DNA sequence: TTAGGATCCTTCAAAAAAGGCAGA
DNA sequence: TCTGCCTTTTTTGAAGGATCCTAA
């Protein structure tokens, strides 16, 4: 758990509301218990020429990684404890996806609690649902009706 | 007088417009200025519509400036010169990526009066120009400096 | 089984220009 | 002439997913 410096926080939080995105995510997987994982990510995108903005960032978030996908590039941080505490931290100036990352916490507290019950699963991905509705979705395909299939 | 904005405000901009803002310089032709051209300056800020009501709060805060709808898009645009410079100065410490634009832009409007009085001056104005489009992702871009020389004739 | 990573696609939502008009 | 508003176009540079892999 990094603490990290307020001015960088606030530069930070506009700079994710610009070109960030905070992404939830139902992936089908037979070998799961409720034939789903849910994957959570943040992601800052980038043009391959400014990739050393990234690099940067992994030095000062001090987790995550760059990878370039040949025109563009993306700091990814996916690893949730981490995850947990960096958007702890950053929350409170973001505002256009302050609902999302407070989303994303809401879910990684209660993963313990989904992993036993598939009701609590299922309810976990409604808060998927509502991530994917407040970002500019245009490509999803598993969501909690697709799920709600472990009727069953 | 100039606006005085606020730091964390300042911050959290500098930030965004790093993200999605622009700094834009142009070079206009246009027959019925001194030397056939204008120079045109200007601080944007694009979003989809929907979000329309972030850019709307960019003129209250900044307190100058528009907001214009275009297809799905809108964007706030502040290109009048002393109230940019003034913006820009304030904003410019905080930028990491559109700083140096910043910074020419600066140049180019504390140089526009003497621009309007020398061929060779407005020249020069232009390369700073050409400078900020070179530092910007330029795709569709079409008057330059090389275009104005034709003060050859 | 689970979590994190690898690799790629889909479709814009931005960016960064290009222009034009009409009053003072 | 000037300047500040307006209005469109071009081409990405982002966003926001998708899905296979494999060590733990
Ligand atoms: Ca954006
Ligand atoms: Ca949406
Ligand atoms: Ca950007
Ligand atoms: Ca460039």
């Amino acid at each position: 758990n990094t603490k990290y410096n307020k001015e960088f926080l606030l530069y930070l939080a506009g700079f994710v509301d610009g070109d960030g995105s905070i992404i939830a995510q139902i992936e089908p997987n037979q070998s799961y218990k409720f034939k789903h994982r849910l994957k959570l990510t943040f992601k800052v995108t980038q043009k391959t020429q400014r990739r050393w903005f990234l690099d940067k960032l992994v030095d000062e978030i001090g987790v995550g990684y760059v990878s370039d996908s040949g025109s563009v590039s993306n700091y990814i941080l996916s690893e949730i404890k981490p995850l947990h505490n960096f958007l702890t931290q950053l929350q409170p100036f973001l505002k256009l996806k302050q609902k999302q990352a407070n989303l994303v916490l809401k879910i990684i507290e209660q993963l313990p609690s989904a992993k036993e019950s598939p009701d609590k699963f299922l309810e976990v991905c409604t808060w998927v649902d509502q991530i994917a509705a407040l970002n500019d979705s245009k490509t999803r395909k598993t969501t909690s009706e697709t799920v709600r299939a472990v009727l069953d």
